[PDB]
């Protein structure tokens, strides 16, 4: 198997969608990395088009619990989900090739039932909406305004100008 | 057709689900009848579980925009919009025979897309279910607090309990 | 139109499945005869598996509502709501032919969602079981002690037998 | 016929989604009244949840094109192409019941193909976007840039809302 | 493989919505890693949307039936069964990672068939709620009228307010 | 393992439809061969229809991220992303089989939703666009204006033919 | 009409699968025709496959119920429920057209439930095949146990054979 | 595996439906458990919402079949045939958790087909429910009018409940 | 019928697809007109997306066959064939209201089968973007190699700009 | 592995439809075969009923881009690319058993989309077309115009049939 | 494996439909065998209810292509290319157990196309209808006139007359 020879190198690829299997995955070879050498640092290879939104957390808080500094590189590109991932990479070791593509949005999703339901469901989105903005931000350096008004709708942009605004800090170029 | 020899006779049937189609149906009828005679009293029997709410309120609108007083009787049932409808007749003349069922409740419905947009449907049903509240209020003689809490989940009660409610006047049994 | 010219001569004909939109058909017929002759006796075939509840219950309180008798002719066979309806014909009126078997059972039904809405579900269900028990134990002069455990499972019988058990008065021939 | 009839009164019912096929119906509807008076004024009530944008636009210059002034009243729902319709009536005969609810927003497409073909979908599009809101701006008193803001996204309103935005002038309460 | 290797570092994973299939591997670890050794802890991470009530109640039975303590850690979401689960960690070992969401609500199901069919599963699902609201009192230490107020309807809660809620003990950070 | 007999003398293959997994693992095995000898020369045997663009262009940027010379042999056919692909080898080895065809175009998409939404998948696909024509013309020698209007509608050519373009350097006789 | 002229003639046509509307309508026509004379003998058509058996019952009982005499024709087939009702036809106006086919047998059924439920479905389709065999051993001269015998499966005749067996009374050759 | 494991530690887990795939799964390790050593006792957990009969009645018979004890273990549930087989555990050794749930009921199925087809499979049903009582009653100490008395319907019970009963021996709680 | 009084005034309506049966029954009405009055005007109100090729030719052969003018007035929009046939109106006499939109362009088709099957197709197809080519740009004074460059793609138009063009004479504005 | 094992000895099979799954395959044991021997003649034992061009295009052009002859055994059927390959088989070395099928025929296709597309379709398919019938008239040493007419259609033979018409060498007997 | 442990025995089953797919395997299995052994016989056990000719034919071209001898026993049934395979066997080693059945059809297929492509179909299959006739003539000694006229349709056959016929050569009872 290939992957798992690269998984020996430290480094652990997230194609495709995001989801609690993929998730539940990604989660795991970033503990099993950890307990391997708490220390060195990981490579999170990302070309994800996104994914269910508490999936994408999982993968986060553990980049965060874990020991080594988890380093995130985008190839293809890296929407939604996808390009909160690669910002929560570890400040300053957060890369991008050339011609990769990045793109992040605000949530979307669905409510169905009585009044008092939808309400619920909404304000639930509405909640990780804020969560997720304030986390882009916050890795950005850009402020929380101007975030809500670029997630708005879909915001592409290339490697080198995710750059300028705060998403990656090197394109490997 | 023996719909339309009734209707010789002003009696409209809202049977079944309500949507524009039907609701349509029963507003041409209620313009023509008016058009027929504006002094007369309109016979509305009601067997329905409801259905679309911008639909019901087309036919609510309708009777209070004629000048003949809408005579609401239900039969069988009237659910939901169907009992909202019931509980519009014309004060005094809102009757059911005694063995239908009536059932109020909140508002049903279903949001798709971005957070931005589930919010604004969201908005939208909580509106017309705080619209409906107080109508339903108003015609029984409850308090909205009251209305609220019995509209919260399915009210089913029986058309003598209808009465004591407020949603009917007599029970022509 | 040859339903046309047999209601001519005040006779109905319930063929099939119950639902709204017969149950309005019926009622539309049963309102227009009393228009035509409130006197003379009305002729109810029925030859139906039964239905939905509350469409029958339409049917039902109708029957009771106009002035006429409704005399009922159970032809082919009367289940459910059905032989429910053939029971409910004016005392003295309610016949059938020599190969019509008849059946009466508890109410069917579904209940989906929370808990607390199931709950409703299943206590309207069970409204209706003992009202269709009480007004079936009063049109045969069973007590409601037997017809529930009569109708706790479907309970066919021949025209004979329903006409001793009290649901019809005569087996015409 | 119930709706032939009420065209006979110079009453016209546009309710449900508008294509084509319903467009021709009001066209020729509108087309035929033309003839029957170029005086008197029309009546064309308002139920609709919107529709194919051409097949919208046939109907405004229809009314447009004819005589008689074509008066707008909005019962139920006017929304989306239902809502640029009801704004487009004879200014000063734009009415709405009370209870009715306005909802105007932008255009909705699909694209699929090559880049070629999806930029020409996406100008055609946008060109009808800016052609309704200039419309829908010069109808309401509003400014192009106003219009163009508030229609972002789903703008639901209250005929008493919808009547101070500019879109109808009197509300029949 | 990566969940193998993690097991024998007693950590086991829960990921996805539950049902016996699921329950069955989970509990044959929760077995298996009290036969490797019945004294050092157990790590069970969480991040379901929930499932099956009889079969997260399986996983619950076992996971205090072994001898070891079973630490719960919320990564991502833990939902309807999945928070109840959470709960049921070992007292004092209920953890959660700073972006994950907890949610507890009222069972849901349904039921077809004859109106005693009906009723003997809307009070057996009534029971699993009486039940479940009292098993999460417990472990919350709130009191079950208030456990049965918040869970009406869903309850969505951030790591925080599930600590202070009572559903967990500390929060990683 | 016949392909992890022929990655062992550094080959690789890229067969049919091109996608995030299809690409994710060309890139694995780009970066495996890398680690494995950063120096030798790696063989890209492509034999595609083309693909998803970002992800062609995972690959495409992997080819020049890593350090060996990776040179690409059509066989069969590499259309769209896969000529693309094709004409991105390393400068001098860029080789096709004497009967393999070779295609080139321009992106194929699709959008739905608000004109503004439309507007931004057109934007960014012609983004795209502009990308890969340039990049090709960069890989043949040829001016943007000329690959601009030769890959308006598909452009096929033998291997000959794609040799005087500039897309390979030479026709494995 | 076709149908219609001939119905004026008291010819009934009963063609193809019998079930709840077909027989309905043979019934309409049935009673239609004694009303307008009660004595001119009827003509009832019969070329079919058979049907449901209550909705046979009902035309037989029908027949039999009227004072006019219901003489039967047999042309292509009567098979099943459709060879019973020719054999019910009024006595020595029993026929059959030469080439046409006779074919008898026992009910056919199904059942799901419980074992409570199917255990009553048995004793019922039981008591219909016994009922049915009862009747065909009065209509043709064969004894019970004949009958039964020979329906245990299907049993196909000829016009001829199906009077030698004393099925019909002539064979209009 | 997993499961292996525990088998070696002579564990057999009996999850999810039950069919000839999962019956012929259980005796294949019931038997083999044996051949390994025919004095140790077997656990035999329990997970089922029941299954097929025949399979419920071949797991049943090995139980008894084979050397060694079978010990049931409940967990999660045990319904219909899942409660039949935990109580057929070795007399004594047959437990449960205490939150699971014990149910029992008649058997479930249907037929299609010739009268005496469906006599026949009633017959069978009606002659496998006896067994079923019988076995059932025997186990728990329950009279065979007791028994069938209370499995005419589901009947639910709790783990207390059900050693209360007979079907279980001890509560491990 | 609403639609036939229109005919009596020399109207008729091409509204939506066009296929043979929509082209069967243009053709009808125009050499119904035709007879009906050879030297007075037929006005051909136009509202389709366009169609099957040959059906168009149908109709427009029909238009100048028949010895009135046929006047095309477009309202909505008239594209693809749609447009073909609004230019093909009398010289003079080609309106469209203000905002309608018009769109030309080159044939869509298909081919299966053989090498030599799908040339014939292909050259076919051809030879009808010739002939129409040639058709639309007689009508418009625009050169046959403008045209075919300017409908290579989807060419869409205002009233105003197709006026400008040549498609249509004036604009009722 | 059976295949495996036969691989061993230079052995390679293609069975069924070509395509570029089937065709890499193949593709990839040349190669290794090759890297294994380049002296040592490979068997490739084909029963194929043909596939996409491309697919075998890819076979054919590594048989003559490796050293190894490459022989070609047919068995069953070799049937268009099946055909086509059975005769790219090292001259001298192209055999078939007395009992295969050889059929050679013309490329199928399908095309969609604007005249445009169509038309650079067609020309593909007939490049392919060509350069088909240019190998089969050299492999066969037959004249480009003898292959031409003998391609039109479906073309049967039978090995011997084929050996002589020049598609293989020899018969094995 | 089992099979692989028979096939140590040049034991070879062929179970069910014959396809390109299941004979590639019993020709690798074949070639394998005598490769191991040229000398040792192979024995075909056949239970096949037949299927692709040219399958079939790949078979029977491999058994007389390899050295050893390939008995056939026919187990359970060989029809159709079932029984031509059994009938080509080695003679003096076809045999077939005693409860077996043998059946000899004609060729089944079908068309579709143009007139010119349904004859060429049709020829062919002719064609190969003669051919295995043929065979099947000298396999059994029987005339073709004979063979022919057998096969015509569907010929079954017991092991015993299979043996008379001259298809089998012992029946190993």
């Amino acid at each position: 198997d290939i992957y798992s020879r690269l998984l020996k190198d430290r480094i652990v690829l997230l194609s495709g969608e995001i989801n609690d299997s993929v998730a539940s995955s990604i989660v795991a070879q970033l503990l099993f990395l950890e307990a391997e050498d708490p220390e060195k640092d990981i490579g999170l290879y990302i070309n994800s088009p996104g994914g269910v939104i508490t999936s994408g957390l999982s993968i986060y808080d553990t980049m965060n619990f874990i020991r080594p500094d988890v380093s995130t590189i985008c190839i293809g590109q890296a929407a939604a989900m996808g390009a909160f991932l690669l910002s929560c990479g570890a400040k300053g070791k957060r890369f991008s090739l050339p011609h990769s593509r990045i793109m992040i949005h605000q949530p979307l999703g669905g409510a169905q039932g009585q009044a008092s339901d939808i309400e619920i469901i909404s304000n639930e989105i509405l909640r990780l909406k804020g969560l997720m903005n304030s986390i882009l931000a916050q890795n950005s350096g850009q402020s929380l305004e101007q975030i809500a008004k670029d997630t708005d709708r879909d915001f592409y942009m290339s490697a080198k100008e995710a750059k300028e605004y705060g998403l990656i800090d090197k394109v490997l170029q």
